[PDB]
């Protein structure tokens, strides 16, 4: 017995292959042949209906315009999935790309707050990303920034998700703090210099990473908020997302573009 998000496999056409992986493949497509969409495959050999469908509800039930919307899917095998076309790609390789060349603060600061909005979203209706960073971002015109993905990567983790699995709407907001890392520096890897297994031991005895440069120590100091040792002591997101909403009128009115920032 299917549900209302089941549409028949002849109204999707793949057009542009855009990623890959073990986990299937990603394109551009066509649905209804009328609506431009993303289109993700999934290898039959991977996992069954168990893990899928338990899965979907999550994708089925949250909606929001800062999280990247399900519109279809074909349930049988092979499996696609069918969700809105972000038509500038992974936020990582945005800010990579030749893009980055031009974005400044302001901007910068802006696709934060609306990441801040979706996760506050999520945060509402009590759920839990447990990946979140600019890999699992996308971006579409206007800068509109959209959450995707939702679940090795510990230098996005906080460390009781990372050593004891406490994977909670707090540790999202530490993997928060390092994507305001990847924000200001243009796409950097965090902890520069650094291995894994180097990052969970400085990280446990108290370090953090530095002011990027050229980045406000207001915004360095949310960053700190962001990564203390105890979760409650983080802030929400709805705080975080009041926060970057509010930035250059309430707490940098003052700032001054730069070479990158
Ligand atoms: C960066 C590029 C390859 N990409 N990836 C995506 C993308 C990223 C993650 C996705 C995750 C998806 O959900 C996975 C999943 C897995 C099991 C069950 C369900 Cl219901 C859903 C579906 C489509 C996706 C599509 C994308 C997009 N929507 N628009 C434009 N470009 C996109």
């Amino acid at each position: 017995a299917k549900d209302a998000w089941e549409i028949p496999r002849e109204s999707l056409r793949l057009e542009v292959k855009l990623g890959q992986g073990c986990f299937g493949e990603v394109w551009m497509g066509t649905w209804n042949g009328t609506t431009r969409v993303a289109i993700k495959t999934l290898k039959p050999g991977t996992m069954s209906p168990e893990a899928f469908l338990q899965e979907a509800q999550v994708m089925k039930k949250l909606r929001h315009e800062k999280l990247v919307q399900l519109y279809a899917v074909v349930s049988e095998e092979p499996i696609y999935i069918v969700t809105e076309y972000m038509s500038k790609g992974s936020l990582l390789d945005f800010l990579k790309g030749e893009m980055g060349k031009y974005l400044r603060l302001p901007q910068l600061v802006d696709m934060a707050a609306q990441i801040a909005s979706g996760m506050a979203y999520v945060e509402r209706m009590n759920y839990v990303h447990r990946d979140l960073r600019a890999a699992n971002i996308l971006v579409g015109e206007n800068l509109v920034c959209k959450v995707a993905d939702f679940g090795f990567p510990i230098k996005w983790t906080a460390p009781e998700a990372a050593l004891y699995g406490r994977f909670t709407i707090k540790s999202d907001v530490w993997s928060f703090g390092i994507l305001l890392t990847e924000l200001t520096t243009k796409g950097r890897v965090p902890y520069p210099g650094m291995v894994n297994r180097e990052v969970l031991d400085q990280v446990e005895r108290g370090y953090r990473m530095p002011c990027p440069p050229e980045c406000p120590e207001s915004l360095h100091d949310l960053m700190c908020q962001c990564w203390r040792k105890d979760p409650e002591e983080r802030p929400t997101f709805e705080y975080l997302q009041a926060f970057l909403e509010d930035y250059f009128t309430s707490t940098e009115p003052q700032y001054q573009p730069g070479e990158n920032l």
